[PDB]
């Protein structure tokens, strides 16, 4: 039975840990692999971590990364959340530098995109049997969410990039069925930039909460509906969620461009016209997470905001974050479940290392109430090598 | 359908193994984890291990295992009895320092603490979706049993503490349906301490031995209907289950202060006036294990016991021991039968290694006969460190 | 529904592969358990291979095996057929250190004896849960098959025996249904001595071919009804089949005394008046082995029998071997199929190391025509040690 | 419900990437087999990887490789796509040095062979129970696929071949229900050799292009019916097929004698004169591999064609390459999706180690477009040995 997408998120005042997998901890000894954007999404059963691997393992020579990020080594797979992704315990997902996943309440759509720079194409799998192919429109390394698409009514949505990471670029969102693209629309988006987007469903539509590794220290958002009817803007809260980023000042809603000339994934989740902001402490690095309500920040420049509940000290490192979603319809609940994952990002480049891996920690929605912490990756570096 | 809690504990001569999973020998060159309170509960179809990890394996730098009880890393796992627990054969369940976890007849429940010490809070999951919250109510150390729940008629119930581990602290008794409070009673238990509950379902109402870390060298007692009406007090047995705790002479029916203070999370079975007494053979060392069937011995004082059944011998380390229970609805019985499981914990603070973890053997009631023997750890120690 | 053990052995002519675990080979680098005596078993729609291993892996210090064969760590389980048994795809059973498995169309029978030699007490468990419970009666070293029991008509047999393994010992058949024993008879086998039978249906009946440890170079056999009505006798055949043993010379219908005073777990098939033998094909050594069918054999004395076919060279080493069965309600066939396993055995006390362990190949009954060959260990022994 | 293999195969533009397992990659730290030959075959409802290996581990010294190709240790094993093949993931199909594998809609057919060269067996399972057998007929090394057999409407069929791997050979197809051979024919073949088939079934026929290990640079073919009336002949176009060969010059539809006097694993598919052709890029060595499309190149001798799709650089290693279906059973498409896997062979004969193995790769039909790229093994070689 398709997953229908017409309730709305609920009303939360927190956010409760919902996993943490040590991958990089566990994988000091034993096969794991080594990781980057650890993104969760779920079915109407489960739900499952996927990433995207070298294909090699933590504390082996061939975890060397020097390589290219867009190898042709580089796979889509996933395990059950919480488990340190092993070979023993992943799903093979597909071949791609670039990927993103969801259920439609009936089959996995997983989205592996793979191939040279200047055509690269991705591969989509409905039931991980190939059911479409989307070619470089560009020829300037397609790239999509890295994180879960979302789906509403029987149709699943993603967003995917095409052109510089400066300058403009070409952004289209797309429509599929069972794994088949029967729509796209390429966003009339001038001086905005769209990568690596965190959407999500919420009453029939669609959300996405961006990252502008192009100028802009805030982020950008687009909503659709299922016609692919659209909207698009800045997060005009002052509490900038970009990093790097300047200080927390005076927002607006079109790219910050003092210090948001790079990036990195995040999410941040609309309530009316507030928002919930995930970010790192750091304005320079990826360390430190926090997730922040301003409510009524989504449409106003502030720097005031009402409540903060620390995820990750300064003093630890994180990286990516993004959001996923949980279903009614694995819930029971009358409403669509906000949560979110960070990836605690090890080694490379910040650290003295020959790799560089993830961990993930998530995190859910919740009426009850939470408390702040920390919660790190925890490895002590460098490893064996 | 429903785990009906009506039937009473099978009657029981002695005690047959179960399972033992060898987890630290295995953990020489295996991929285990080094874990703690690894108690047994089951289901209408299976039983399952769950422990706390710190998310290292045994054998490798990050088992260095200095870091606090409760650090941001520790989670609650399970695998199937008998296994040893390793990610590959692990499935996650919660982020959690403290926690229990018990099934209903149709999903398990678990429930993981996490966070400051000022203000842990539980996170309750029900078929691994995040059911409900419970904060601190003392903000010091809000902590649970670190042992398999009980459930009747559909409702699950647990015992929380919250408060200091010396003096006086406060003590409530959750009712939970498909993970949420339902309702919850503060214990008026002045002079009472309780930790580690052990509980047990018994013709539709719970009964549970737990830790006295304050003053107390008898385990105390609570039992209470499906609306949480409740009843408290010591083992009067002059068999002091406790440990550490004085040589067997003249109990008493509230906290023998003669050198328990201090604890070990230990279990015990009610029959009639009479008592399965599960303890260590020491009085000063988490050494030994044996059961002890004190008739007429739960209410009176003595020093008199009929059976002493031998588990492992005061020459080899155990540790926390818990009861679970197997219900007919599982075993075609028409009756509740009694089990319990012992943690056989290796390395520090008795050993000059570098870890602490535990390994696992569990037993279960029975009417044919049994033997007495030791079952212990059997790892050879140092290890590669 | 119930395996119907009403039909027939099926006819055949020689043996198929089966499968061949390489389990040592793997167990190099692979964490693969140190095990002994991995009989096959299967139900109506798996087969799996039960194992007991002493909760250690192959180049681990605690394979170090100077350990008494009956210890603590000693445990039963399973996994699938063919593939090395290691503790990240094997089934728990039960603590154990003498064994045996079978399903009766319903649920796994499990028998796990585990405690001291003068007191052993044999764990029966029926889908995992305890069912019954079996002590020692002459206190001297309980112990049971070690290979699959037989079930017919919803009712499992197996023999223990309990004594010497030199001069008389007592045996007795157990006949359960859910794991209970209903019913058990003492063998009154003066003269006799059995161990480590293999047991297998037939036309409703069991029959089963054992070791005489005592002094006989011939098997003993068993074959009773499901009222436990038995007779018993020796192989009479001249093909001896115990090892050690002499050269086959004549044979007798009760113990060969010469050279037949220790042995190896083994099996035999009879056909009316005919058998087919396996044995080791040395006759001081566990090493090679080959299947003989001397028609006419099971009742005559003779040297002389029609077929020999190979199974492993004399140049490597074997071990154990037993028998297991199809029944035509996993197979479809109209008969039942009889197999058999033999254990490949690396190590001490034959070879240099620390350890011992083994691995294991299985054939089939099958009327198409077949080849020998030899599938030995293929081990380079030592290890690492 | 069995397989209907009425429809034909889809039309296609291009191959997107399926799989890619970096087992070698993996192996390198991981306990991943080292392997031979990975088929992908899929059912009704997933594909799995089967492939062969010798019981050894990569990086362990059991890998010396040394060992004859076809040793009694070889065994067939599966896993799911694009996982790496350890003993921790693998299921145990068969023992053997050839083999090939199909499933009918209902069960998996696996077919190994074991045993010695002057005189192997065929070992047929049918849902893992044996169900046929077929001896060598030649007694000169009874060698199968090394890829998938074909079914249609409930029949399976493979090829194997008996006889010299030089001069005229005896080539037989073999027509199976349930694992049971049912009808056979040997080709009148003379002048012809058929090693390793890479067959498919296209409305309702089967068509296989193998290997000419005599003397043949172009690949032969055999096309069936159900009732195994049959044709035979070479694929006639000058774009060579075979590695080693000769520059791509004029060819015929008999035997091209310049340089393919040895050979490798190749598939092609059949469209109308046309041909999709499969192939190493290098004339003399087993590396790089592009995927032609020749139309009019079935029966015709040219050396020019209209599309090329590079798939691992000349620069890198390659190996078998086999075709594999994807029904409408399973894909809900209206006709047969062909796909291939491709072996990245490392180590010996080319690079300086003790061992060799492969990795996999694997694409599909597909009607959108994709893109020519290089998907190479990645290991860095020598490992630790
Ligand atoms: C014996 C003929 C056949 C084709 C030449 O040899 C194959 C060649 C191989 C090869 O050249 O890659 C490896 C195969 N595993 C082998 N199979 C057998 C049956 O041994």
């Amino acid at each position: 039975v398709k997953l229908a997408g017409n309730s709305s998120l609920c009303p939360i005042n927190g956010w409760a840990v919902y996993s943490k997998d040590n991958s990089i901890r566990i994988g000091s000894k034993g096969d794991v692999f080594v990781i980057r954007e650890p993104f969760i999404s779920c079915s109407h059963l489960e739900c499952r971590t996927f990433f995207l691997t070298q294909g090699a393992l933590l504390n082996d020579k061939h975890s060397n990364g020097t390589v290219k990020d867009r190898s042709p080594h580089r796979t889509l797979m996933s395990c059950p959340v919480g488990e340190a992704p092993s070979p023993y315990n992943s799903r093979f997902e597909s071949v791609a530098w670039s990927a993103s996943a969801c259920h439609d309440g009936t089959s996995w759509l997983t989205i592996g995109i793979s191939g040279p720079d200047n055509g690269a194409v991705a591969v989509l799998k409905y039931n991980g049997i190939i059911t479409d192919t989307i070619k470089s429109w560009r020829n300037n390394i397609l790239r999509t969410q890295e994180s879960e698409c979302a789906c509403v009514n029987g149709s699943c949505f993603t967003v995917m990039t095409d052109g510089p990471s400066n300058g403009q670029a070409s952004y289209k969102i797309f429509k599929m069925e069972k794994g088949k693209v029967v729509k796209s629309v390429e966003l009339d988006a001038p001086n905005y930039h769209y990568e690596e987007c965190s959407c999500y469903p919420n009453a029939g539509e669609i959300t996405c909460v961006c990252r502008d590794n192009w100028h802009g220290s805030n982020r950008p958002w687009v909503s659709f509906n299922q016609n692919l009817e659209y909207q698009i803007g800045y997060i005009c809260s002052g509490v900038f969620g970009d990093n790097p980023r300047p200080n927390d000042g005076t927002g607006s809603c079109g790219p910050v461009s003092s210090n948001g000339a790079y990036g990195v994934k995040g999410f941040s989740f609309k309530y009316g016209n507030g928002v919930w902001i995930g970010r790192t402490k750091s304005t320079n690095s990826r360390s430190g997470f926090e997730m922040i309500w301003d409510p009524n920040g989504w449409t106003e420049t502030d720097s005031s905001f009402s409540v903060k509940q620390d995820i990750v000290a300064i003093t630890d490192w994180s990286g990516y974050s993004g959001s996923f979603v949980q279903h009614p319809e694995l819930t029971g609940l009358d409403c669509i479940r906000p949560c979110f994952w960070v990836e605690l990002i090890r080694g490379r480049p910040k650290e003295s290392t020959i790799w560089t891996s993830g961990s993930s920690i998530s995190f859910c929605g919740v009426n009850s109430d939470t408390v702040g912490w920390s919660w790190p990756d925890g490895a002590e570096l460098p490893f064996t090598i």
